[PDB]
């Protein structure tokens, strides 16, 4: 991942913290020179392993997640393999009528963490199935309503041959934390305060963000 | 893409749409073995000279966006290689206590247009500069504040040998709503609402989404 030195992650959590906060990733691995590469949208965890032996840097971390079997990714997913995962948070379009600096340009605020590791693929009945339970109670938990799996487990099970689950250890992982960092404290300041008063939430959390990166060029 | 029949847009007009409003696409091409393949977030337009706007039936449509030239992309990026650009749109975790019916899984609904085209790396200086001269100006005019580039036009040429814009030739365009269109229209309606007074833009786009549609996943 291209990462200018001003937009890194502020500290490696914020790697951890996106991940945790917008785990529908974009799994993504070569493909032929014609077809160009692959890519799937689906829903990531941290293997409950790693939580005991969690690194900084999330280097040599497990993740886990699944993928519909029919899904042509699914076949080259071999054991082996580099994958990219890529995770995405808030965002937002700046003007540049926010600096009130001359000369300027616009510019596009955004969040992304970019993992990258080996696959293997899970095949187990019970073991996929530990994949996709895991998945089910840590996102009801963190976003959800209370809602108990209990009585849909025997559905699970009957549903769970389809599933192509795998498990991603982690190469590296590097966060793209764009959040105006290039500009001078009064000009994020006048940004930070236009995108508190949209309402509209992505715009709240792009602000939230920027007032947390310290005063540390782009464009 | 891998799209279940019943999550493809319902028009090609959806596509355009998506792009429109998330135009900062996730740029993916091969890489090596080694390396897994390369991944940038940048903007994308239509280029004016043809396409102008976005079209229903993106096939044959050029786009054009650009990147940092020290980016690694950049070097790989040779003119008639095939390129990913992927966007995604509003997104929601969908909770089985919405459902009211037992058993169930949970999901996410989620929206996402993978284009694939061929590259043409554009070199001369000048068509850089109006590539980016048309991207901010379009951007500003939808997402920004009438920010007048005007005074800031002898700024662009300075930094703009920095630019590394491209041009895309569209081979395919597919969408993937998924919006619960495996559940049956009382569960369509139910999580709907609960996306309508969740008071985060991000689920009310999701819920205005789902109230545009008129199956067999996790079932
Ligand atoms: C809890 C959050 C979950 C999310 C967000 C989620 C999401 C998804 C997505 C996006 C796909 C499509 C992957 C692709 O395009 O290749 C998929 C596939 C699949 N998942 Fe899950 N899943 C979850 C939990 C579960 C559970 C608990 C099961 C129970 C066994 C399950 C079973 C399946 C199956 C069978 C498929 C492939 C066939 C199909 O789409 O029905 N998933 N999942
Ligand atoms: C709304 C308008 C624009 C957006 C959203 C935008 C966005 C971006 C992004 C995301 C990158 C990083 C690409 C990478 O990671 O490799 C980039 C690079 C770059 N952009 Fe743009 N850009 C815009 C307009 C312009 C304009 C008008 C210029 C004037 C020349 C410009 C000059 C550059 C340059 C020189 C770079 C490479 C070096 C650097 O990032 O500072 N951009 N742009």
């Amino acid at each position: 991942m291209f990462v200018p030195s001003y937009y890194r992650e502020p500290h490696g959590s914020w790697m951890a913290e996106l991940i945790r906060g917008n785990p529908l990733a974009m799994a993504v691995i070569n493909g032929s020179t014609d077809d160009g590469p692959f890519a799937t949208h689906l829903p990531i965890i941290p293997d409950p392993r790693t939580t005991g032996e969690w690194p900084d840097d999330l280097t040599g971390a497990n993740l886990l997640g699944h993928m519909n079997r029919a899904n042509p990714q699914w076949q080259e997913l071999e054991t082996g393999k580099v994958i990219l995962l890529a995770f995405t948070g808030p965002h937002a379009y700046v003007s540049p009528a926010l600096y009130g600096v001359t000369p300027a340009a616009p510019t596009w605020n955004f969040t992304s963490v970019h993992v990258r590791g080996v696959v293997e693929k899970i095949e187990s009945l019970e073991e996929t199935l530990d994949v996709v339970r895991a998945t089910a109670g840590s996102f009801e938990a963190r976003f959800g309503d209370d809602w108990d799996p209990s009585d849909s487990i025997d559905y699970f099970r009957k549903i769970v041959p389809g599933v192509g689950a795998f498990r991603v250890t982690v190469t590296s992982a590097h966060g793209m934390f764009k959040l105006s960092q290039e500009q001078p404290a009064e000009v994020r300041d006048r940004v930070q305060k236009s995108f508190s008063g949209r309402g509209c939430s992505r715009h709240r959390e792009t602000a939230e963000l920027m007032g947390r990166v310290p005063q540390t060029h782009h464009h």
